[PDB]
């Protein structure tokens, strides 16, 4: 068991272009990501059964584009649950997601894979956390057979009760104790929870395996409150060489299964291409 | 008719010291605010029927302290509801809170007074917004007879679907069209939703009636990401002369119902006096 190769590469989140993964939606997102000049598309596998693999393989080939995958779990698939029937549903979704990612020749399963994405009605018990750590052990081991790293995305208090800072994320990963399990940081969530935009990156070092770039309000990069200068300087200091996906959500493009959960009440952009294009330039200028 | 006098004065949120307003909790919080050097205490009126008003007035006299009030409504008192019985409950609580604030000699009712504080399942309908605007018209007119201004606190996407930016708040206040209705900004909520920390303040000018100071993670002022230098520069430029309350919420002090609502999963402070004391020094040094 070991970590699978990572490279400095730039990706666009599928929801920048498409709210579904129909033949049309898949192509819109892949074509968009390719058009803006990204190395990969990040597919939202919130329902990995809805994904036509052959179709997707063909599109990625057609546009000379690589794929990674992210998801959140839901109440019905929450691996922190003290109901083992719900944890089993979680393990199953995570296996299927991995199977799909393997069929597409992808190497990264990231996002909120360790709990239900959304507002918890109270703080996590030690048992909620232990349930989550075990589930990520079973996932990392399943993934390892298929040349896939998992990257646990730290998100803000409103989207998980398990880990809200990189430091918390790192301590969680110590317990997972798997070589193909990494920290996933997102500048949007960091903007809320972190003591500056450097502390968690510098602590993480080689354990930082994935990055999401989002503005404070998840709109155009450079129109919000995120100190990107301080963040990217930290990446340079640890010489980060892994996926970097631009992520943004507008009511304009809505997945029913994500948009209400992320409380995307506001339209912060309408031109996917203009947003994605400016974002990659903004990112590449700094890293 | 008219708006009531505002002065530049510094406030401590009662919830920094006490989770309740028992005689002991009230005494503790008022003595705390006075000890830290604040001009007033901001009393949480989530349940204004549970306040002993004569006791509170005696305490405020005893410690030579003024009082303003903030609250959030809940599902059962949501003035945005399409259930007129629920709106009626909201009107009733808002009237009661105004009565309490009036008897206490206060002039400012602020916070999430226009909707239920928390995660909405979907975006706000035209009805939801119109119901809210009408409720704030009835409240503003009721408060006008009692020399009280109302200030509508703009909160982040996870805490309301009605208004997430200062600009949205100003537009909502245009429809309310009451001289004693003002905008209320909170740096914690601005840190997520705003295009920088100056814009909403410069646009609001004389319509900014109330300010909450919160760090990005709601911990010690200056250990987070909020560009306070840029915010206070904006306050200076419009010569803001209104209440400035420091707030933060510890799961060790507040009611489990509120800490769960605000997703306080960790505590970045334990010493109420040290936090509140240092918070005021931080504020008074910049404004
Ligand atoms: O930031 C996120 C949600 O706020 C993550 O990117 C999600 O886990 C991922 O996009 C799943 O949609
Ligand atoms: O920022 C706030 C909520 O997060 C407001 O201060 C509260 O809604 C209000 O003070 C009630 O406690
Ligand atoms: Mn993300
Ligand atoms: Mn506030």
């Amino acid at each position: 068991s070991m970590a699978f190769p990572k490279r400095l590469e730039y990706g666009g989140h599928a929801l920048v272009w498409s709210g579904d993964w129909s033949a049309a939606g898949a192509r819109k997102a892949i074509a968009g990501a390719a058009r803006a000049g990204y190395d990969y598309i990040e597919i939202a596998l919130l329902d990995p059964w809805q994904i036509d693999v052959a179709l997707t393989k063909d599109l990625l080939q057609e546009y000379n584009l690589r794929a990674h995958a992210s998801l959140g779990l839901s109440a019905a698939t929450d691996v922190t649950s003290t109901d083992p029937a719900i944890v089993a549903k979680g393990d199953e979704l995570l296996r299927k997601a991995t199977d799909v990612l393997y069929a597409l020749g992808g190497s990264e399963l990231c996002g909120v894979i360790y709990c239900a994405l959304g507002k918890y009605p109270g703080p996590a018990s030690r048992e909620n956390r232990a349930n989550s750590v075990a589930a990520m052990q079973r996932l990392a081991d399943y993934a390892a057979d298929k040349g896939i790293n998992i990257d646990l995305e730290v998100v803000n208090r409103y989207e998980t009760n398990i880990m809200n800072t990189g430091l918390e994320g790192l301590a969680f990963l110590d317990e997972v104790n798997r070589p193909n399990a990494f920290l996933h940081l997102d500048t949007y969530h960091m903007n809320i929870e972190e003591n500056g935009m450097a502390k968690s990156v510098l602590a993480a070092g080689d354990r930082l395996g994935y990055v999401h770039i989002g503005e404070s309000h998840r709109g155009y990069l450079g129109t919000g409150n995120v100190d990107f200068a301080s963040f990217f300087a930290a990446l340079k200091q640890i010489d980060y060489r892994g996926p970097i996906t631009f992520e943004s959500f507008s009511s304009e493009i809505v997945d029913p299964k994500l948009s209400n959960t992320l409380c995307v009440w506001r339209n912060l952009w309408h031109d996917s291409d203009d947003l994605a294009g400016k974002a990659l330039e903004f990112i590449k200028q700094r890293y």
